[PDB]
């Protein structure tokens, strides 16, 4: 520390990280580029791959949604008890990040025409998720491990955003269903989700979700 | 150990954990799935995410490419000196799994229409990759720090696929150009791209390069 958030105006990318920091009781600035100034081209120049967020952890900057996480859940310990279950963590926050791919190309590129094939596949990409809870204490717990790890705030993400696109989706999914409410519940998490840093941005940038 | 790749038979996402495997020193079976036998659909139905590769490490099974990469990276001491290192390692991983999206994408969905456009922005995709390598120690050692890392046996691949690609495209990078060639000619890894097991596999599975 101390950690900036830089992005745009929106949850995004950024939500899971947000969701960990405020979970692990963390402080952090968020620092927001307009999507005018973005286009002005100064940031968009000087960042390493060219696109946002960029996060500052005191001297450290980096880039990358999934380097932030992995970096926090190291520094923080949200990275399982041994090398085994670290590699299970990598192993579901991997899974999130390629449907979190489908999703953000449908929210962009496709919205209208491809909402229905994407509804309709939908269950299919969810059951994993609902079958690694179904082998790790019953669903009890966390995704891996019986502590909570970076995988989880990226998982619970994903699962925020799509009962949103297509609300019942994880009706079929009880354990899915249940972990929602339960990580929800988290006491710092649920006082951040409830608040407005959190509460007045959009999801996505382009108004659809 | 033992270690077993379930892929393909192509180069594609296995190409930098198997380069990884032979620098290391390490032996691993291949089992091959063919277009065929995946269309049968049981492997497909079996697998975590639908989709290969499987990697098998003892009784421990992984799915995705780079979680596979990151585990060998843990486990044989491949991820950087310290936390920082291994949060610089992450992102450039991430940023070769970004292009390398984008290479599929083009490789799958669009070669004819695409490459293009696609070869006129590569220099901009590659650039982040040599300014990492002229910020440490001159380009003379790796990608991060003093010692060889996961990410750099995927940005390895990632170079010698876009050469093939587009000839030359490393020809206005001296440190990426200077890097390809002393990787390559790590014993191990020289011996493991001079064999039928690599030479003798296509890069990708649609006949396109
Ligand atoms: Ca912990
Ligand atoms: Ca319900
Ligand atoms: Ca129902
Ligand atoms: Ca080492
Ligand atoms: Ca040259
Ligand atoms: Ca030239």
């Amino acid at each position: 520390p101390p950690y900036t958030v830089v992005y745009f105006p929106v949850r995004g990318r950024c939500a899971a990280l947000r969701m960990l920091l405020a979970d692990q009781g963390q402080s952090w600035k968020e620092e927001v580029v307009t999507v005018e100034t973005w286009q002005e081209g100064s940031l968009k120049a000087s960042s390493l791959y060219g696109q946002l967020p960029k996060f500052q952890d005191g001297d450290l900057t980096l880039y990358q949604s999934n380097t932030i996480l992995r970096h926090l859940g190291r520094t923080l310990g949200l990275y399982g008890k041994d090398q085994q279950e670290a590699a299970l963590v990598d192993m579901v926050n991997d899974g999130v990040e390629d449907l979190r791919c489908k999703y953000i190309s449908l929210i962009v590129t496709n919205y209208e025409a491809g909402k229905d094939d994407y509804v309709k596949a939908l269950p299919g990409q969810l059951k994993p998720f609902e079958t690694l809870l179904s082998q790790n204490q019953g669903g009890k717990t966390f995704i891996v491990g019986d502590q909570i790890s970076f995988a989880d705030y990226n998982l619970l993400d994903l699962l925020l955003i799509h009962e949103v696109l297509a609300p019942g989706c994880l009706d079929a999914f009880p354990l899915l269903s249940a972990y929602v409410g339960r990580l929800s519940a988290r006491p710092k998490l649920k006082a951040f989700l409830a608040s407005p840093e959190y509460v007045n941005l959009p999801i996505n940038g382009n108004g659809k979700q």
